[PDB]
């Protein structure tokens, strides 16, 4: 990727082979789930376009994911090309090219415009925008994978709260509805399909009961 | 991680992917234990904020830990704005403005920001009261996921008496509580729950004697 | 590999045991997946023709593969030859001779002699060229290792539609095919070779929907 | 821990979380061995009292044995501060304060505090006198595992004498003796305790005989 | 091994630790493979014939095959120095000695005499002769222990025919032999010991046909 | 240990983990073999004193060998001190003190004591003189672990030929014969003590036999 040396001067590096090792690792033990998406912000920061589309391109399985992601960089690319438009015809000298829809992805673009483009002053951060736009298709895929939906999150006769709860919250955190929302249906749906005497316990607790208060009332 | 070394000090290396894997599957294996928290503060020894959250973040499964550690932190915030609020009017040029409540969690805030705050004259140590924050949630969280009481903790006929006592002071440092009560509850509750042998044995030894020799007394 | 030291002229580092030790451990993991390719262009980044036959050459089994690919090799510097004259005489300092067939193969070509010739103005990519046949000669022993062909793939009564597709996927990415004609397949045999109660829910709902789409009022 | 850059003043580099991975791991598997305490002493060369502090308290269990070891660090910190009196006064640049056994254990110190002490002209080996007093409390806490003691090891009538001799020397290892009266020991209680043809073929051969020629006879 | 690189070329570094782990770990699983000698080859890329003897002492069991590779080593050193005989009287004043036959082998040379002669102007390449003599012992010591024949290779009823010319290539591999008799020999020998049906086919097709027709004729 | 910077300047480096956790490893699985003593040498090449006397401490089980060196150690320190005297009585300014019997081997001397003498001009090469003195004592001690003498091998007359000649080169390369005597044994000891028919049809083919001829005429 790319590091930053004690002269000042940086340099392009070579993908290392533990990072994608890692990578196709967790992937491989860790399916989908919302965790992903931070591990892979954090594993391919300041890395160039196409060592994220060779990580993207040597994990195996999961095919419709990757078709899917391709699908969103190449609608975020025609968005790109659409909503700026070349209106300078000849390029001035010591200057590169303007990255294109097909350009910003590294599909008909070398290493060394890559590198000339990152490089330059001011930098233009193509790397940060595809990571975005990964990040957004990550998004939306572990969107996509929720096993249900929130409303159908409903507590058995015998199932314990802890697990219930835990459930709750993982199909609440992959869902794209906003924290608003979010805040507002955490402290009604929690208690309105909970178990009988723990709802009942916990409304005769008062409205303003925290997590832990329901964690201790609804196991007693 | 800030890093403070020889002349270049102007830097910032991201989280190295082998801390935040070890990380993780220290947090999968040993799942939630009183161990788990001076791993935590010697992993993030002078940490930024964002790799704080990148690291609370990483970590899968018991979303309602998570959660309780979020609103323990948000509850914290709020209570530092309160107690320090922050002065209106225009800044004055050249000095930084003081962290609010919000920019500690790193919610509302840049890398920048916090690069500035941390390598200030004289620095402000956010990341280290981060830290704490974190520190008190995982003790608020380790205290809610005893499974047995401390009282409840007595010695079979044929448990071993080192192997009790091992027991005991692992959920006595599973809870936390102020030492002057902690020093008077370990006499009062270890020298009772014991095996007659080794009651007698004490009793006959005497209350006020120290704890290495009741381990070699009742021995073997 | 080729590196560039840190304010120093372009030197050559040796083979990475480790490397080579994660791709003959990955080979045995992943005896034959699709990724495989993209792996070996990751892990080969600028590497030298001699490397490249010893890291084919350290691979236990496949011997029936490493043949054909060895015969894709010959035929390709045959062609090489054929197509480029070659032509003797004193060598001038500061310009390197024609390259042959074998030369460009490795066979009959010695260390100094690569460096000399991929580290020349202009560089000759020699090794760029016997990776893209090494990767070609993949491509096709990929495409001659496809066990369900896509013209008879089709989805079982019990199959669910998301086994199907990434079966579909798969065997997509495993057949021979131009980059044009590829999106015809995935449009139109996708759904003429689906569920027939998913195949009426994808002609009421549109051709033109995506795959994100598709599969939720499949799901549905 | 304390390191020299090339060519660079003395600084302070961080902790390294594979040392604390390979510390817990192998107190992990070799719960108390006598050579977990060279283990510590190799783990820990020139590490800040703050390092060895978050090193006990990562271990996970034997509560016990972390007691004892901050009792014996109490008592040593009493006695550092009955045989060395405090001072108190203005600070002069260039010379420290008087350290305290609180500030010696490192509980209500800070980390500039220490790396100005381990800094200064002449150092005060603070951290080497914290690694004395942890390694003594391993030693207590080994000798105090030692389950058999070295007066009640006998060879059976069927156990071979390597077999012997190996435990006699682990328990030997365990005791508390000095190195003077250890010599003595290792020298007759070996013969004292020895099988009867052996003791007799060596007592023919001698006592000032070495271990190996020792061993020879009895083994023929 | 020999590190040439930017200024400050005298160094000798001895093998690493973890390439020497790596060469034992798959001389013990993998005792003696037809790849071994690429692995010898990678992993010995440019090392000093002192590093190549303690790699050929490091390793575990098979005794006869390392005296087999030692007499082989021996006697082509008495060859090497029958047909390169040393000069006698007075040596010229700072022209290094060339290297004798037993000095190859590294048994009555030193470190620093080979590192002049491998550094010297121009360098003697005594390291690729020791490793040719290497390999050329271990061709043998692979060609002795071939369990089975080539001869006795036939297909069963039901062994599949890749895997049958798999194995056929591999042992075919593991003999060394002239390159003007393989390519009839494989010829001769793999259309007469095949399956019925796909004996059939081939000769349906043809015998100067490629393979690559053939593996795909009787496939599935 | 000792590293050799860029720069040219060498300083002082603190022990690895990784090192001595591979040596435990490796005494743990394979516990003595003739190969370990260049895994020794090896693996500590250019370190101090300490760092060697704490390697030695840290192992677990098998005191009798540690005894022996500690024995051979003390030996060689007293006749070092036997044929060394201290004929100067004052020390030079800005010289260091001879290296005693007991400085030698670092039992009453302090790490920087051991920098300054290595780091003279000239040199004095104790870890080296240590090296070679553990060394002689590996040796006695691989020596001492002998399973039996040479004569007692025989082979049986069902037992296989492989087998026995890896066994009889084991045992040989393990046993303190010299050069000479070893090269007059293995040509007598191997055919006189083999299966009968085997041993005429060896004896029947005459007196310059090679190993591989002794390897395929033996199996028929």
């Amino acid at each position: 990727p790319i590091v930053q040396n004690i002269q000042g001067q940086m340099v392009h590096q070579a993908i290392s082979p533990r990072t994608l090792n890692a990578w196709v690792k967790v992937v491989e033990e860790k399916a989908f789930s919302p965790e992903v998406i931070p591990m892979f912000s954090a594993l391919s920061e300041g890395a160039t376009p196409q060592d994220l589309n060779t990580m993207l391109n040597t994990v195996g399985g999961h095919q419709a994911a990757m078709q899917m992601l391709k699908e969103t960089i190449n609608e975020e690319a025609a968005e790109w090309d659409r909503v700026h438009p070349v209106h300078a015809g000849p390029i001035a000298p010591g200057q590169m090219r303007e990255p294109r829809g097909s350009d910003i992805a590294g599909t008909t673009s070398t290493l060394q415009e890559q590198i000339g483009w990152m490089t330059n002053n001011p930098p233009i951060p193509v790397g940060e925008i595809y990571k975005r736009w990964i990040i957004l298709g990550l998004n939306k895929i572990v969107r996509m994978y929720s096993p249900t939906s929130i409303l159908d999150i409903r507590q058995g006769p015998k199932e314990p709260f802890r697990d219930y709860v835990d459930r709750f919250y993982k199909t609440l955190r992959a869902e794209q509805a906003s924290q608003e929302v979010k805040n507002w249906m955490t402290e009604t749906l929690l208690v309105q399909n909970a178990n009988p005497d723990c709802k009942t316990i916990l409304k005769a607790l008062g409205p303003a009961a925290t997590l832990e208060e329901m964690m201790t009332a609804c196991q007693g």
